[PDB]
């Protein structure tokens, strides 16, 4: 679990994101040690150290927060969400949230089902499969409020897994690293096909880092055209720019 350290840098770095994370602690060192029990399984690699999992995890997941689109019972899509973020950070200090985290890889949505039940995390659940293929299903497509990703593709691909599952009015956040501008350049003509368009792109310091960070807003402002989604690895094979 979190050390006395660990957990001051946490309310510390909370603070400065305005939130007040004591509350939370526990659940944040119940998910910490989870994390550090799954990690020491394997041989070759080791979860990283306590202060940059605060960092660089836990608040960077959090600078979601940032923006004020988490009130209410919305339905929230972490697409590709590896081992929960930033989904389960977003779910543990926003409650109401309707969470659905996504991933390809089975073993992944495995920890993050294992994660929740754990933590007694009510109104969420993770999903295997692949963005391109869920967001052709009924329960899914267009039926999302918000939609959230870090890490996983670039803007002009992720803009077209994460659109599709927006309703008309709904919002994705794309998370970002210190430099966006060279992916967002080709950006807007993309969104629009998609029915999207590019809503706040919030910079800002990461708390505790020294590292710059931009939250990516896309907003649903129409349907998408039947086209998009395109098939799994066609995206990530073929940009749309
Ligand atoms: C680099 S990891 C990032 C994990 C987590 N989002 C984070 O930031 O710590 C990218 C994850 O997204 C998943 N992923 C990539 N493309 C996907 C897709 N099209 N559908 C579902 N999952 C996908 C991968 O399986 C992988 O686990």
């Amino acid at each position: 679990g979190l050390s006395e350290r660990g957990r001051a840098l946490l309310l510390e770095g909370g603070k400065a994101l305005g939130l007040d994370l004591k509350p939370h602690l526990e659940a944040f060192s119940r998910l910490y040690a989870l994390l550090q029990e799954a990690s020491g399984k394997v041989n070759l690699t080791a979860l990283r150290g306590e202060e940059e999992v605060v960092v660089k995890h836990f608040l960077d997941s959090l600078t979601l927060l940032r923006l004020p689109l988490w009130q209410g019972p919305l339905r929230v899509l972490d697409l590709g969400t590896g081992a929960g973020f930033p989904g389960l950070p977003l779910k543990i200090v926003r409650p109401e949230l309707e969470l659905v985290l996504v991933d390809a890889t089975r073993k992944k949505v495995a920890f993050v089902e294992r994660a929740i039940e754990v933590l007694g995390l009510k109104g969420a659940r993770a999903l295997w499969g692949r963005a391109e293929v869920l967001a052709r299903e009924a329960g899914h497509r267009e039926a999302y409020a918000r939609a959230v990703a870090r890490a996983v593709a670039p803007l002009c691909v992720l803009s077209e897994l994460l659109l599709p599952f927006l309703e008309v009015g709904g919002a994705a956040v794309a998370m970002k690293g210190p430099r966006v501008e060279e992916e967002l350049a080709p950006l807007p003509p993309a969104l629009e096909r998609l029915g999207g368009r590019l809503g706040e792109v919030l910079a800002l310091q990461l708390p505790l880092s020294g590292e710059a960070r931009h939250l990516v807003v896309l907003e649903k402002t129409a349907p998408t055209p039947p086209a998009y989604p395109r098939r799994p690895g066609v995206p990530e094979r073929h940009p749309l720019c």
